[PDB]
């Protein structure tokens, strides 16, 4: 109930909300039936529309006008966007030069430069390019301002998960909006696009920047707009709003565009009817920056072009059926479209069977168009499993295409040429972002990046200190002049041991066995100096990694390599490795085959045992050192140390053997040397944080030694490739990797054929941030250059994509 009888009279947009059943005046009050009698007369005035003529000039202020062109709209802010273009001989902001905004420009009372966030809805990165000639404005902004050629959105590139995720710094999984559809089993309540549920606040995890900016004493305007509203009066009342007294002023405002996203599922990214709608924002831009100008304030605010994900073609005739593929169809629930997530339709019927499902949705015809995972196994660049609104069944969806339960629910739920959603590397689905005023830099382009990062860097425009997030906080301090944020490399929580020789050979009881008993003074100053550690400032290129949990764990030094041993787990945290682009790729001898070696610096009782390896029939082992690599058939033999084995399935060890003996050395020919970091991961609860040993849900049989769920690798080289890796002056690059460790090639249709027809493919789909990989084992990289942090951190939010060029 809404007692909709009280009145608008001077509260119109009203900043604080007021409680039921008294009626509301708010920018929201529409969406919720809930604005007093008179809202549309006092506060959605339209008469004589939007822009000052010459014969309004000086005019007799008329309360009924949309906006004013009286000589004394300045003072109760209220002209028309162009009132001193029109009436006082001035320039419209986009005509005007621009000239970089050394300091803020503020009028007296301002104590900080307003932040204003201008959002758009299914604006495609490639956008600023090809609809450069229609949007004067925005490409003004972008060009005398900071811009990134695109902006990586989150996994699902829909929506409500990306506009919150801006809001928040968070993943979907996280703060919870994890689709535009959603069931939650123990609210058993289901969220949806339209309808009063969205509104419920138990849906909405962490801190969004307007609570974050209150709490903190920052006065924000409210975010969000009715539908209705239009677009000329989102922007006047935000311009009202700026011209309030110093007390009651928000610091910080959202605008946010329906377009171009609506007329984009109709007619496609590209569709001729598309011009328009980028038109139709540009003047809303335009429109913005000359009511700024006119209150002095277009040198003084900091403004945000941003946007939530692209926009890819996408009609009815490509959808796939799951009607095509199980028989059992009337016992499933889909959450259809560009992704699918699937659940029981009863939880009372018993018969239901995941791994059925999966099976019968798995390489069923040969140009399948989607690719069913449990949520476990996704590509742990998307974190995108640990919510249990996520549904333990997801079909990852093909650019371009769609899923759907039954032909019918497609011509009886073509009507669209447009969507989004797909997986968040596809460049369809990236999106733009622009930052223009006194605390963003002059001109500047800087590389892509997510927009995960972006709720930090809002803070620090506000001086506020952020919720804990998902951003690296610095790893964007580029984009700015001044505010920068001024990290600390965390410190490091254990210290290894560095153990000398200690056991006999005969204390050992592991089954192992190798054929290495044929064999100076020559070399054997030379080993004992390789096992010393002699050759480490080669292998070991940006410093140890930091151990930041506390454990328990070695180093050890050997000519081809060095590893932090973790006494806890049994085998490396981490092995470290440099291979020159002249290195040499041999085999594994045939009389070392099934090779096996204690290591004499570390306890029969901190050992792996190849008895257990012999006993567990679904098990194998590999090696992080690839033993291809050796540097010579003596240094062989340290790639065979027990110390160096992990636990491997023989099916993931086709793909290991395979980016050890023919990956690496190829990037190395190609990158000019690379230093590899290759390591397990333990991620059994699928929440992206390295696991405690009492989370770990599989032991080789037998033993104590535990199963990795993944196993990573870090590839770093010199950015300017005429230097060598191990010889390089200045900025770094990196590609780093996921891989999930699996007993089965399933997810790679083309497994039966040739490693070089399918390992690569799958490597480049598990593509990950260092910055993955840090929150994954607890280690903490690269604190050994002679780089800046800030651009180490910006090196470890990296993500090698595998896409084409954007644009094209
Ligand atoms: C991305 O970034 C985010 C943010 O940094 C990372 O996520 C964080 O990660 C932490 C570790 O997993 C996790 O810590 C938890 O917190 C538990 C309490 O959590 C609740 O309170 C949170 C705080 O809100 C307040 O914030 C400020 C202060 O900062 C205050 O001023 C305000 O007043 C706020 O109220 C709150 O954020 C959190 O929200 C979640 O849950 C809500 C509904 O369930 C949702 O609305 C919301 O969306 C959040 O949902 C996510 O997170 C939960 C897990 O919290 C997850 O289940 C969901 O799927 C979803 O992903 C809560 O309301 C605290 O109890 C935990 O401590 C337990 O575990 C350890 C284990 O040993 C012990 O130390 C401890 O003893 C305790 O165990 C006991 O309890 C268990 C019972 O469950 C039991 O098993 C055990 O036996 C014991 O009895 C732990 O510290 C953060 O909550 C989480 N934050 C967020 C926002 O998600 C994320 O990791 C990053 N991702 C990556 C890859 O890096
Ligand atoms: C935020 C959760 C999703 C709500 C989507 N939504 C709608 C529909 C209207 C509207 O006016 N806005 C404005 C914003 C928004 C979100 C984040 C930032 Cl940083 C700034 C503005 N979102 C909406
Ligand atoms: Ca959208
Ligand atoms: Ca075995
Ligand atoms: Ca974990
Ligand atoms: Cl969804
Ligand atoms: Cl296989
Ligand atoms: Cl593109
Ligand atoms: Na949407
Ligand atoms: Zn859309």
């Amino acid at each position: 109930w809404t007692a909709t009888s009280g009145s608008c009279k001077g509260r119109c947009f009203e900043l604080q909300e007021v409680g039921p059943p008294d009626c509301r005046c708010d920018n929201l009050c529409k969406s919720y039936s809930s604005c007093c009698h008179d809202f549309d007369e006092l506060c959605l005035k339209t008469a004589r529309g939007w822009e000052c003529t010459k014969d309004r000039c000086g005019e007799v202020r008329n309360e009924e006008n949309a906006c004013h062109c009286s000589e004394d709209c300045l003072s109760r802010g209220d002209c028309c966007t162009n009132y001193q273009v029109v009436c006082k001989g001035e320039s419209h902001w986009v005509d005007d030069d621009c000239e970089e905004i050394k300091v803020p420009e503020c009028p007296a009372g301002f104590v900080r430069p307003p932040l204003i966030i201008f959002s758009v809805d299914g604006f495609r990165a490639s956008y600023m390019k090809k609809g450069s000639k229609v949007m004067p404005n925005i490409e003004k902004l972008r060009s005398c301002g900071t811009h990134a050629p695109y902006m990586r959105p989150v996994y699902p590139t829909k929506t409500f998960p990306n506009l919150y995720t801006l809001a928040t710094g968070l993943y979907p999984e996280s703060h919870g909006i994890v689709g535009n559809s959603m069931y939650d089993p123990v609210f058993d309540a289901s969220f949806h696009l339209r309808g009063r549920e969205k509104f419920n606040h138990r849906w909405w995890g962490g801190q969004p920047l307007w609570i974050t900016a209150t709490k903190q004493g920052v006065r924000a305007g409210t975010f969000f707009w009715s539908v209705s509203i239009p677009h000329e009066r989102r922007i006047l009342t935000i311009l009202q709003w700026l011209s309030l007294p110093d007390n009651e002023r928000p610091s910080v405002y959202a605008f946010y565009s329906e377009q171009p996203d609506f007329s984009g599922h109709k007619y496609g990214p590209f569709g001729p009817e598309m011009t328009n709608p980028l038109r139709e924002i540009d003047k809303t831009v335009g429109q913005l920056m000359d009511g700024l100008k006119q209150l002095r304030l277009h040198r003084c605010v900091n403004v945000i072009f941003v946007g939530d994900h692209g926009m890819e073609d996408v009609t009815c005739d490509r959808t796939e059926f799951l009607s095509n593929y199980l028989t059992n169809v009337d016992d499933i629930t889909l959450v259809p479209g560009t992704l699918g997530r699937i659940r029981a339709k009863s939880i009372n019927n018993s018969k239901y069977d995941p791994k059925t499902i999966i099976a019968a949705l798995t390489c069923k015809k040969p140009d399948q168009h989607f690719k069913p995972y449990m949520k476990q196994h996704l590509p742990k660049r998307l974190h995108y499993a640990n919510n249990r609104r996520i549904e333990d069944i997801h079909l990852l969806v093909d650019r371009r295409w769609h899923v759907a339960r039954k032909p019918l629910d497609v011509y009886k739920k073509c009507f669209f040429q447009g969507d989004h959603g797909f997986d968040n590397k596809v460049n369809s689905m990236q999106t733009v972002f622009v930052g223009y005023g006194p605390t963003f830099k002059y001109r500047t382009k800087v590389p892509p990046f997510e927009n995960i990062e972006l709720y930090n860097v809002m803070c620090d425009l506000l001086g506020l200190k952020p919720a804990p997030n998902n951003g690296t906080h610095g790893s964007l301090n580029h984009l700015l002049r001044t505010n920068t944020f001024r990290p600390t490399m965390p410190d490091e929580v254990s210290r290894p041991n560095y153990p000398g020789i200690m056991y006999l050979q005969s204390e050992f009881d592991l089954g192992c066995t190798c054929d290495d008993k044929v064999e100076n003074k020559l070399e054997e100053l030379n080993k004992r100096l390789h096992t010393k550690g002699s050759t480490k400032e080669r292998h070991l290129l940006y410093g140890r990694p930091a151990v930041l949990y506390r454990t328990s764990y070695d180093i050890l030094y050997h000519t081809d390599f060095e590893s932090g041993y973790s006494e806890i787990f049994l085998m490396p945290l981490w092995t470290s490795y440099t291979i020159s682009k002249q290195a040499e790729v041999s085999s594994i001898p045939e009389h070392l085959t099934n090779c096996v070696r204690p290591d004499v610096r570390v306890s029969p009782g901190f050992s792996q045992n190849c008895l257990a390896y012999k006993n567990d029939k679904q098990m194998s082992y590999g090696f992080l050192f690839p033993p291809y690599l050796s540097s010579s058939p003596e240094a062989k033999y340290d790639a065979f140390l027990v110390t160096n084995m992990v636990p491997m399935y023989p099916a993931f060890k086709r793909v290991w053997a395979y980016f050890q003996r023919v990956l690496v050395k190829k990037y190395a020919s190609e990158r000019n040397g690379v230093n590899v970091i290759s390591g397990p991961i333990f991620d059994y609860n699928y929440d992206g944080l390295r696991d405690t040993e009492d989370e770990i849900k599989q032991y080789v049989e037998g033993s104590s030694i535990p199963v990795p769920t993944h196993y990573y690798s870090i590839i770093t080289s010199c950015l300017d490739f005429t230097q060598p890796a191990d010889k390089c002056d200045g900025p770094l690059s990196v590609s780093s990797f996921i891989l999930p460790h699996r007993p089965d090639n399933d997810e790679s249709c083309n497994s039966s054929e040739d490693e070089s027809k399918w390992v690569e493919e799958l490597m480049k789909m598990h593509t990950a941030r260092v910055r993955d990989i840090e929150h994954l084992t607890g280690l903490d990289f690269y604190r050994k250059t002679s780089r800046s942090y800030s651009e180490i951190l910006t090196l470890k939010t990296y993500l090698h994509t595998y896409e084409s060029e954007i644009g094209g």
